[PDB]
């Protein structure tokens, strides 16, 4: 009966497991992990600091730690299709930094779109590129003249708020074109590469980086996948000792149970569902006459709503639908003309939802509240009906 | 019944269980954690993802796990007696990242403790545009005495001119002086970082002298004595240095943190509040001095500076195997497993290591007493003298299993 000993910190965990089963959650980067990812990551493998990498480790007793990195290890090369691949990595952004680190040098240009920089930004020359002002897709062609001025050693493609699919050969002729590495953040996408809705970065990148947490629907942690040898000894060294010590060894556990549940037929079911219900919501806001969605829909988990004809800013707009228990986040749009603490959108991501259950029904009338709830921000006696109709909803879609 | 859908990630975690169950651990910077501790950062706090700190986050949703992190903060600012907490530094190393941005600039000198006298080994030191990262210059202890000698380092720190002047130690296994060190950097104009991942359960429960007093900032990880979940805390009674650092943990290093794993936070450092923390500090103190007793009558084994004040020490075992490295490959032989280690003036090359480390925090909170203590220490003599005869090793090793077995894990 340890919670009898914290009851404050215990009775807290109990209001947040009610605070999620009340809220909607439709931020994109988000999801629900499964019970066996949590105790894997609540086991006593936290006890075992084991520095190295299997069969190569400095300390003794790290036989069946070995075993379990190798599993991670294979599943992730299995599920991804890659040679060599990396699982201790404590962040997406660890993984990014020892990938720039295993290719370029401090003071290069990297170009990424939308600007994957987190505490690399004062170590490389970060220059950004996004999307055409009309069309508000990938425009290769600017792309390729805009690497041809700015000469980078690296670009990186994956970006957390892009509707679309993107083209991994397009961007690998690219970097080839300008005798740069290409490398891939698929963090956002990554569980609907693994699902096969997205296609895959791995055959053009020269390396993949992923959280192992968003789609792919794993715990806090990173990964990095590659085909080539001699730079997968460079992604090795950079990780440890270049970046981190010792590995996290109960979230590699909770890496592989993730790893396996993906690689199950059901995944490609959720993945389908997380297409359609995305799909389902961005249609709300694209027939009604005063919300545009950027891009005029999505291929993926999320989208990109202007707000700007209904309220003042994005920011207004979360806060408007937080009264409602739905979160999302706002999001400068493309070309955004507003502040960026203002921005003129909103995000909206399907996972979370979609994880607990719901479908194309539900997401369609999610997001008709969200119409609704933003159309009548100044009027709190209806944001308090929408509220009550949330909590129908919630109610019916247990959320463990 | 999640297991049953994967057997063959659930059976290696009964294997490692069973594998710690039968290990005697004294890798000095090892711990065994409470189940709280494991259930908290098992928790679905890791669905909820907020940048920014309590009562500032960008995102909303955030009101609960505001609580929490504050719980976190409160409690490390209770224990510790420092005006300002941060708990958000995933790793050891982050918030001493955090710390360099903050009070440095690339390419300053910074002196610290050798990685021998008994120093750390710098994962995740933040690189400039140009490729500098700071200039280290180490102290050590002083060669007969294998003290830390003021004086010293006093006048290294005259002629080097560090910006910056680290303390704390991997290895080092007397009470160092936090005030001394604090009146040399005044002295030469230098900040004092203390990094007290090492002794910072020793620092809560009474036993160490608190760097907290100071340091202009204390770094530490919460787990290692501290007996909590892997990651980072950052401490310091400035306001202003404590706005600086804040910055420099989120957006400058990281970004949301591990609100199910700050849960695990709250929860050791509650329990490291507790009365019976300092009993556990005090049993640290103990098994680590009836070791090292063991080591100091031994005519062949020699520790490093006579003895311990504080969880651990070192030997040298050059006079009975040719090396640390051999030393820790023959007690893994007997189920225990230790770490070889550079000794100060080390002669031998990195990768063998005149030395051992020795820990007892792990067999403590196991239960184990003076007694097991030093039984264990005889059983490294025996079985570092009877390197070469592994039908000696084999009967040393079925004598540990009756004490695992008498000092059930969990
Ligand atoms: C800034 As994010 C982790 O919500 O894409
Ligand atoms: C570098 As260590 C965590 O074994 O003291
Ligand atoms: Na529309």
């Amino acid at each position: 009966d340890y919670k009898a000993f914290d009851p404050e910190l215990w009775n807290a965990i109990d209001a947040e497991a009610e605070r999620q089963q009340n809220n909607i959650e439709l931020i994109a980067s988000e999801n629900v992990v499964s019970k066996a990812v949590m105790a894997a990551q609540g086991t006593l493998l936290t006890n075992k600091y084991a520095e190295g990498y299997p069969g190569k480790r400095y300390y003794g007793g790290t036989a069946v730690i070995d075993v379990v990195e190798t599993l991670a290890i294979e599943r992730a090369k299995k599920l991804f299709g890659a040679k060599f691949a990396n699982v201790q990595p404590h962040s997406g952004s660890q993984a990014n930094a020892a990938v720039y680190m295993s290719l370029i040098q401090p003071g290069d240009t990297v170009m990424g779109m939308d600007l994957p920089v987190s505490f690399s930004g004062k170590t490389y020359n970060f220059v950004s590129y996004n999307v055409d002002k009309e069309s508000e897709l990938l425009d290769y062609d600017a792309i390729l003249a805009q690497a041809k001025e700015v000469r980078p050693k690296l670009i990186v493609a994956g970006a957390s708020a892009y509707s679309r699919i993107i083209d991994f050969a397009k961007f690998r002729e690219i970097a080839d074109a300008v005798g740069a590495y290409l490398m891939v953040d698929m963090a956002h996408i990554a569980g609907l590469v693994a699902s096969g809705h997205h296609p895959s970065p791995v055959p053009y990148a020269h390396v993949t980086t992923t959280t192992t947490h968003k789609t792919l629907r794993g715990p806090r942690g990173g990964l990095i996948l590659t085909d080539d040898e001699d730079i997968a000894k460079k992604l090795n060294s950079a990780v440890f000792p270049g970046l981190q010590g010792g590995p996290l060894e109960h979230v590699i556990a909770a890496k592989a149970v993730a790893l396996k549940e993906a690689l199950d037929p059901a995944f490609k079911e959720y993945g389908e569902n997380v297409i359609k219900n995305a799909a389902a919501m961005a249609d709300v806001f694209n027939q009604h006459p005063d919300f545009r969605v950027i891009s005029g829909g999505t291929n993926n988990h999320l989208f990109l709503v202007d707000v700007t004809k209904v309220v003042e800013n994005g920011k207004v707009a979360q806060n408007v639908l937080e009264e409602v228990n739905i979160t999302l986040n706002k999001n400068s749009i493309p070309y955004e003309q507003l502040s960026p603490f203002k921005t003129s959108g909103i995000r909206v991501g399907s996972p979370a939802i979609t994880s607990r259950g719901m479908g194309e029904a539900e997401s369609r009338q999610i997001a008709e509240w969200m119409v609704e709830a933003l159309e009548n921000h100044d009027k709190p006696e209806v944001l308090e009906r929408i509220r009550g109709d949330v909590k129908v909803l919630t109610d019916a879609f247990p959320l463990y």
